[PDB]
């Protein structure tokens, strides 16, 4: 339940603030004496007398008028009579039950008029804005400041005897803290010991936009336009909206960097109804390999199910049902990188911060064979970079699509075969020697998605071996 | 089948809650002893004795009166005698069969009066709200709550010894869970187991749409199409904070979506191709214009791949630059590869549909990226004073007079990358010079040539030398 | 042809809203039953019983009083009983033919008096404005 | 689309007067009417608007008018 | 002193909840919960706040607590 912080300046000088006031009013205000309760450690010498009675009458009339105009006699409130540095005021608080923010202005004016006609008897105080309500921003710009219950122990209770004079409230949680410094200090300490997000109309939509972007797979400005140009333009009209685009892009990238598995984005949603039309199916059936077993092997390799043997190697000359599928996978995944086989010093320069490691027509190098075996055997390792600091490369499904025997690991100006069995015991050999026709067409991203999805609808026992079973 | 949650307080202190009660009633309440069933793990010491008799009598009489006022003796129920922090109560549950939700207060009051007159013998308990029904909302503005069978294992059964005292029910599934913590916990564990609308953004969207429709490439065309709009959008306080953004957005939208072939395809058919300047340039040099037209059609439509590049080789002023001058002016965006800049040669070619190479010279610093760009292959390259950008397969055209295969590397030259470049372009031999009255190629001529190409398609053979004119 | 949007809040609790109600009324509301018409596919279990009878009686007496005070028994109408989360409310609609916006209030007050003196038997429901007409502005 | 506002109309009138009087630099503005120059050079944001209007008028005259 | 406000109490609670889990950088935030990360990153003043909060938590963990 919110509250409205109303400021009511208590006229200190009855001669200047209320010129021409009758003597009976001043006599009645000065003759009314007050006394703190028995269990009150507050000093009465510091507290005033006539200002106290004036504030009591003012707050009583205010509460009466509020209960009469709001039709909510059981509403909570919290009044605190203080002494400003140059004028007296009150931090009145009233609940918003039965009184919306678009009707508070009229009720405030009505209460002010009633108080001027009753208490002051027509004479209006001449203080600068003696009756007003706290706003979220100075001037006529900000709206009504709808505080919370935590505002009492954060500004009112902290104030002590010097700035405090009196207080009135019906809340059961702030009864003994009306005229007692010990109770106020105890409540303040409890509130400080007790004490996360923020709800706003501008952030609620951003929290859904950032989630929809990752769902659609957007990681740049072109991907946003690919879905809807008008939608992208709407989120970049002003500078505040333009910087929001960069912020959302960076956050989506840093989040995609920490999903859980690559297949989370490669695996399709809806099932497949016609797999024969897919180009991957024909590519796998032409080279002499069971499409079902190949799909199961691909699914197990992309899901890190094999672990040590979580690698696939397509053999045979270039572009033989090997380069098309790899290119389609690279175009489907968010980020990719080609293993620069020519640069033996830093061959993984392009595979930095990438989800898949693609080896297109490249031979194995001995300069990064030991470090590569760790990532291939399901192990983490921080490798160097090309003129850049190292970076951990978590176990990621690597794909090789070369023509020459990868076992012939090159070591500069020579060749060796010591890493033959170690690299063969952690990779799958796909003898794809059949060459595709000129009118075969390139594989699309939807085709790879449908292939990865069908790989799940028909699962088969994948045997951990080097040579993959062919299509009988 | 729903149930009604009726709370009934059990008067603990018979002297305070029932002032003036006869001694005979207290004697019966204190004499009647109780004992848990044989298979009951609950401790009898923690369970009180005097309130249990009162609770049992109350629930028995309540069920007896309910079965009569509702005409449903076989109705299911579930009573649970608990012990509150300062007063005893019972979570009595009765099926909604026979009794409705609106006609419930009358039956409740009748049952309360009967229970009083019978057990208490006229004396009404002084407990505040000792007989009421749980409403749907806390206050005087909510109908009677109609729970379900799932309300028992989610509120009553979880409770334990410090809370519970007794319970009665006829349901075959909740008999063992009335006076047994093990069954109660077992049941508790088994049951549980965009867009944004704004007046400032609509105008920007409409402006972007109008720019995409008219086709404003650079800022110069903006003033040409309309000056008042450019003046108004520049008069804002932010000045040039949105103009460049809108220009870049429109350019990227027109590049990724549409392409050069979308506009290169002429509207009306060609009435006379011999009058075209491109046709004359291709015929005078001794090259069949049909194959050249088909090659151009396949090259813009990026249908060759590796060989998706044209190389008009020949001496200077032989109809080589005259064609590119019109090809670049017809397309929306155009650029020029700076062969002199070995670091960032593609400085002007930024998000362009047609890349024209004038007097190109292959260098060793960009020999790798060039083979991928000219060969129709995606590749990322570093821009001049800007982040890297992927140049998607785009039609590139060369109009140099030297040997493009020669790779320059400072004060030397190497021909190692000769075959890769030769097997990815279409070499020509344009040695005939054009007269002064030949005139430059216009924009409509390129569209007419493309239309004639689309109208006459032939098999494009992957050959190094283009088929000459017989 | 326009229609006046009339709203009638049926008493959700007769014992609390209609204190001192006769026993015959409660007996007739409880013992009365209903069934699903032939061209009906709504579950009878979810549909209440006493609220249905109450709404039927209310809308029937309202329509009869309207046809009697307007002298147009062949006029159109549209009644729809609803089940709100906090209370039950009815939606009644009557044609604006032969009844102006001025005398509409007088006719509404007259039929309200007749209903509270006949249906409720001199018992005013405790619900705020149990019977009124919808306006063009909340207030 | 065209934005409507007092500043927009003021800038439009300014650039119109500039392109009508054939102004192309800060010297011509002082040579013709030195009062408007000092009037528009007061505010800080107006200094950039002056250069923007100068460039716009130059480009408009180069596109429309000829040598 | 200890000034308080609607914007400082939330930051205090956030840093207190973060230092309990041992947050090192933005990488651990996504691992724990990306929802709360995007909630604060939606604002405009959070860019300069997260960078300071990381360093503050680091300096605190190293001076007060021990491994």
């Amino acid at each position: 339940p919110g509250f409205y912080e109303i400021v009511i300046k208590v006229p200190s000088d009855l001669d200047e603030h209320l010129p021409g006031i009758s003597d009976s009013f001043v006599n009645w205000v000065a003759e009314k004496e007050w006394e703190l309760p028995p269990d009150s450690d507050m000093d009465l010498n510091l507290i005033e007398q006539a200002p106290l009675t004036v504030a009591e009458k003012l707050q009583r009339d205010f509460l009466t008028e509020w209960r009469r105009v709001s039709k909510a006699p059981e509403a909570l409130f919290f009044v605190q009579f203080e002494k400003g540095e140059s004028y007296f005021h009150m931090h009145v608080l009233v609940e918003t039950t039965g009184v919306k923010s678009m009707v508070l202005g009229r009720f405030l004016s009505q209460i002010r008029e009633k108080l001027i006609q009753r208490i002051y008897r027509g004479i209006e105080p001449t203080l600068p804005n003696w009756f007003a309500v706290t706003k979220t921003r100075n001037g006529a710009g900000g709206g009504n400041k709808v505080v919370d219950e935590s505002y009492i122990p954060n500004y009112l209770l902290p104030k002590t005897q010097p700035e405090l004079q009196w207080a009135w409230t019906n809340m059961e949680q702030y009864l003994s803290a009306c005229l007692n410094l010990t109770e106020r200090k105890r409540l303040v300490a409890q509130h400080l010991t007790h004490v996360p997000v923020i709800r706003s109309k501008t952030s609620a939509r951003y929290m859904e936009l950032v989630g929809w972007l990752v769902d659609k797979g957007i990681t740049s400005e072109k991907q946003w336009i690919q879905e809807d140009q008008a939608s992208y333009i709407s989120f970049n009209a002003a500078s505040n909206s333009r910087s929001q685009i960069k912020a959302a892009l960076d956050n989506a990238g840093k989040i995609m960097s920490l999903t859980k598995t690559a297949p989370d984005y490669l695996v399709g949603q809806q099932p497949v109804e016609d797999i024969s039309s897919n180009r991957i199916y024909k590519i796998l059936e032409l080279n002499g390999y069971d499409p079902q077993y190949a799909a199961s092997v691909f699914l197990g390799w992309a899901t890190k199910k094999f672990g040590k043997r979580n690698t696939i190697w397509l053999f045979g000359p270039a572009t033989t049902g090997k380069t098309n599928i790899a290119e389609a996978i690279a175009h489907t995944v968010p980020f990719y990188g080609c293993v620069n086989w020519t640069n033996e010093n830093f061959p993984f320069n392009d595979c930095v911060d990438k989800m898949v490691i693609w080896w297109e027509e490249g031979k194995m190098t001995a300069k990064v064979v030991e470090s590569a075996k760790a990532i291939l055997g399901g192990s983490k390792v921080r490798v160097d970079q090309k003129c850049k600091s190292s970076a951990q490369i978590d176990p990621t499904p690597v794909i090789v699509t070369s023509n020459t025997n990868m076992c012939a690991v090159i070591d500069g100006n020579s060749t060796t075969f010591e890493h033959q069995q170690p690299l063969q015991d952690r990779m799958f050999k796909f003898e794809l020697t059949r060459r595709l026709d000129h009118d075969f067409g390139k594989v699309t991203k939807q085709e790879v998605k449908d292939f990865f999805r069908w790989a799940k609808d028909h699962v088969v026992e994948v045997e951990h071996e080097f040579y993959v079973k062919k299509g009988g």
